RNA sequence: GUCUAAGAC
RNA sequence: GUCUAAGAC
């Protein structure tokens, strides 16, 4: 059994699929990073640490790149023009029990789900209104 | 046109769906909170400010509550538990186009798309492994 | 469901009544003004936050004009003397249920209601006796 | 005839009805009392004050008791788990007429009519959207 | 209804029109963007407030851009050669009827119409003479 | 040619136009007045002028006069309550060619069209909302 | 503006 | 009043 494996990141039907993979799980780290040039790959990492006596906290991060070429000197190399940088972090009780968590974990998707008020607003460059 | 209303924060089908209402909107600062005590209510809030030349941030907040009731003296008293805490951050450079947005919210949602490993994780109780 | 829709402020049979419409929400705090001019207009505004960790606190504001011997359209001085202004401020504990809620908002119905002392006083230009 | 008289404040049709009683008028504050005992008990105060010299202003208040038995020394006492504050200040100016006056209590009788925006949030635990 | 919707800002007859819609409302400025990233989009903002006792002020603000792709270390971004910033200040007392505000509209809307002295002068790069 | 000539500020089909004719160009500032008292005209002021050695900047001012109940001819205090202050400042970076100007000139018409959120706001003594 | 509410900061 | 523009001098 293992859950430290690749999954689809962004999902474009089959086509521009974005996939990451294990990359490394040094110091409790899980590090999952796409194919290609390090240099434009997109980057997930997550940790669970016991964040004090009854909070368990977890910490996932991710990073968008925007693909680019950058040429100096006539020398090309694949680069990120920039970066998204996105920052979770999540704390439970640990008197949460499996039903609980699964409650938390729709209450995340149902943040980001197409068409409502937060993930409207950022796909557009917009805040709320 | 607004999209500071009502929207679904978990979805259990049609039944014990908990919608969050906007209840605020004072500095900036959205906030939705679900019905009944606020003292058992689910709180999500959320603002973009300009963090710096080229960035522009987000910072989303979601309070999932343990619905309890709290008797003392023999008064009792809708309370929660304890609650669990989302905390998210989310940059983004100037340049992105809203193509680019419309990829980031798609990470997002793959991220914690069900089967994949953070969602799983945490849905559970556990780590990476 | 989205209840900023305008509403009827005084009526009087649909003959002549006072309807109010919306008209502002900067910073969440929403106002509705009667069509007029800002000087003679009906004003309604209403807003809520979290007054303490306790308690959440609902704003109301309300302004009448004096209609005896007015000038429709025309500039009226002072303006201390052909406006009332109302000004109310609910205080409820976080552990309110929609129930208790909704009792709240029975009492203050019967307190204004027609025939009880208060209103029948204010009516009067009387006070107590 | 004397306008100091008792009246319902909460109108659960004859039955549970909370009807309140003039019983103080120390220091120019009419005062009105549920049949309880004075710690657990619904309160509305009134009073008249000429402001300016071109102003009457009313200060109204009503307490909203959460009636509860409450445990105290291993003896039962009737006390209130928590009270809801309404607190209302209507400034009229001198120049207003009888019909004036009349204006100012339809508009604040429409204000909490059944259905309309503000009733409807209260009783919803939310804001105005 | 709600007046916060998208409008055509630039209209070039259907085709080339650069349409602006909303994009935030923090801090009581409504905000409109065009869908551009945000380094090159256009931007209207503006915000009523109660300046005096006896006046409001809009505050309109648009920002008209000349994109460009510009090459920063090698690498292209979508920015904006330079920006056009159109001001306005509008100063209305509150003896103002709806149809004395009319006027005003009509009024600003005469003064930029095609053919008249002003939008002449400015689009040919002159002053008035 | 010569733009300083007469125009239409407020048009009415034809009955009823206001109609506003050069009266001043010292310091070669532009003045337009309607054909009224100097304190119930309509009055346009326009200049242009290097604000700073990127941008010209062209300084509109424009005044409409309070009509609802006044007096023609009349002595009307004060003078604050009778007359609306319009404040336009347009920056233009010295690369404009004519035709940045000409989309500058579009973009300003369309911000004021009739049917647009902006001025249908204003006409009704509104905000945004 | 707040609250523990005709009197408190 | 200026600008590099809801915030700067």
């Amino acid at each position: 059994a293992s859950n430290f494996t690749q999954f689809v990141l962004v999902d474009n039907g089959g086509t521009g699929d974005v996939t990451v993979a294990p990359s490394n799980f040094a110091n409790g780290v899980a590090e999952w990073i796409s194919s290609n040039s390090r240099s434009q790959a997109y980057k997930v990492t997550c940790s669970v640490r016991q964040s004090s006596a009854q909070n368990r906290k977890y910490t996932i991060k991710v990073e968008v790149p925007k693909v680019a070429t950058q040429t100096v000197g006539g020398v090309e190399l694949p680069v990120a023009a920039w970066r998204s940088y996105l920052s979770m972090k999540l704390t439970i009780p640990i008197f949460a029990t499996n039903s609980d968590c699964e409650l938390i974990v729709k209450a995340m998707q149902g943040l980001l789900k197409d068409g409502n008020p937060i993930p409207s607003a950022i796909a557009a460059n917009s805040g709320i209104y």
